[PDB]
């Protein structure tokens, strides 16, 4: 005798007219990180440049801008860094090496006196406003500046404020929207390759080194550097494999970029520097700062890498069901609440359970309610129903959960879902499938072609 949530899942499968997980959220960075899929998206279809990048800017990028970002990646074979980077992000404790190194620099950062300037935007991507506020407290000598609306490339939403702020914070330290890229291209020899960098401003003094992330280049700093360059040397390199730098055949792991950026800094002869860093540029910068803390006179940062403990969070899912989701959940609630009073009782659950062929006792039905009732009055109202389904939607994925869903379809328990069973189960859960839809739902899953759906075949649809 199943859980209520299992019946709502089975109902949502018949609403889609297909076997398979009906709630899978698309998710997106998870696909970037799954073998074969991620590569088809970022390498073959260029999704990181064409979808992801524009979605990191509140204002629309103009075509002229899009073309600057696209340029290094025109050839599909040159896209390895775009795909390796998101597979290096420290999420849910993986990869372990990058999580460790990132935690060690965040620790160093919490104990370091180095002056800090944190830019943040609403709603952010890597650094939600709640996280921005917590850091502006906990990190020493940290000034936080609100840029207004902002996702990831805060530079592209409010360059004038970021630039002017950096120019101001720079004079408090002890140290000596355009689409064009004026800057003269410089190159330097690094580990047998040539890396491109912008190098403007006076020759003397403490330089300001700007570090971009994925999928950008020194281009992202174009409207910030003119605020700083009157007073300080501005060095803005293009990461190896990126912008106008050479593209050796590398796997483009964080540790490759660590080596190229260390050798960049040494090939320039740089001593003490101010860092201005963003996204993977922030991981490089902070990791370098931790290793060379006497050489760093200040860090300005934004939208930086920190460990993201779980996939359930303010970048990768919201806590906010859509309106269509609520409406579909309202129809599911109505199937149970047959009298329309807004509460599901044991009798009502018994009515549905007897219509599916089963014969639950009172105590079984009470317990089915005890699984969902969040206040103790012994009936289910729609907000508890939605609580139940918000959770069901994250993991329809157990194995136990899959077997339990299979059981509701396989009404006689013989290990096969027949066409007759499908129609009876869908009708009694209020889905009204035509013959062509029933045959087609079965046909999609029925790999051996016996007209039935066995366990292995159902598991294959549910985990695809
Ligand atoms: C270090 C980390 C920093 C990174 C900074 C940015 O991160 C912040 C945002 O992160 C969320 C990322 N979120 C997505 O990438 C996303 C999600 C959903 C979709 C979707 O399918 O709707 C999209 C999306 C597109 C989305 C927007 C597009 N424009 C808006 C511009 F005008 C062009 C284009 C595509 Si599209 C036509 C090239 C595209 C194609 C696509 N394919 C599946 C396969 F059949 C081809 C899938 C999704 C899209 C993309
Ligand atoms: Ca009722
Ligand atoms: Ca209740
Ligand atoms: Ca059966
Ligand atoms: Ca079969
Ligand atoms: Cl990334």
């Amino acid at each position: 005798i199943p859980r209520l949530d299992t019946l709502i899942l089975v109902k949502a499968m018949g609403h889609r007219k297909r076997f398979g997980n009906p709630f899978r959220p698309k998710e997106t960075f998870q696909a970037f990180r799954t073998t074969d899929v991620g590569r088809k998206l970022i390498i073959d279809q260029n999704v990181f440049i064409e979808g992801t990048l524009p979605m990191g800017v509140v204002r629309p990028l103009t075509e002229v801008e899009m073309d600057h970002y696209r340029e290094p990646f025109l050839n599909p074979v040159d896209r390895e860094p775009l795909w390796r980077f998101p597979n290096e992000l420290p999420i849910a404790g993986e990869p372990a090496n990058i999580v460790a190194l990132v935690e060690e620099y965040m620790d160093w950062l919490h104990q370091s006196p180095v002056p800090k300037l944190l830019f943040w935007g609403t709603p952010g991507v890597l650094i939600p406003p709640a996280e921005a506020a917590r850091l502006a407290k906990s990190l020493p000598n940290c000034k936080a500046v609100d840029i207004g609306p902002g996702l990831n490339l805060l530079q592209e939403d409010n360059p004038d404020l970021i630039g002017s702020e950096i120019a101001r914070w720079l004079s408090t330290l002890e140290i000596s929207i355009g689409t064009g890229f004026p800057f003269d291209p410089h190159y330097v020899e690094v580990l047998g390759e040539r890396m491109h960098y912008v190098d403007v401003g006076p020759r003397d003094g403490t330089p300001v080194l700007f570090l971009h992330g994925n999928p950008t280049s020194s281009y992202v700093w174009r409207n910030i550097i003119p605020h700083v360059a009157p007073k300080h040397r501005c060095i803005a390199p293009d990461l190896i494999g990126m912008g106008k730098s050479d593209k050796p055949d590398l796997g483009y792991f964080f540790d490759d970029h660590v080596r190229f950026m260390d050798a960049f800094i040494e090939a320039l002869g740089l001593e003490e520097v101010v860092l201005v860093i963003h996204d993977w540029g922030s991981a490089l910068g902070f990791h370098w700062a931790k290793r060379n803390p006497e050489r760093v006179k200040g860090i300005a940062f934004m939208e930086f890498i920190r460990p993201i403990p779980t996939w359930d969070e303010w970048p990768f899912a919201r806590d906010q069901l859509t309106e269509e989701q609520i409406a579909e959940f309202k129809e599911a609630f109505s199937l149970f609440d047959k009298d329309g009073d807004g509460t599901i009782t044991t009798k009502e659950l018994g009515t549905v359970m007897r219509s599916l062929g089963q014969n639950p006792t009172e105590a079984e039905l009470q317990d089915m309610i005890n699984e969902v009732d969040a206040d103790g009055n012994g009936t289910i109202d729609f907000p508890e129903f939605l609580t139940m389904m918000a959770r069901k939607m994250k993991d329809t994925d157990s194995e136990e959960e899959i077997r339990e869903a299979f059981r509701v379809f396989d009404k006689d328990g013989n290990g096969y879902i027949s066409a007759a069973e499908l129609r009876h189960v869908m009708t009694n859960l209020g889905e009204k499938l035509t013959d062509e839809e029933v045959d087609e739902m079965i046909r999609e899953a029925d790999i051996d072609g016996d007209g039935q759906v066995n366990y292995e075949e159902f598991v294959q649809m549910m985990t695809a």
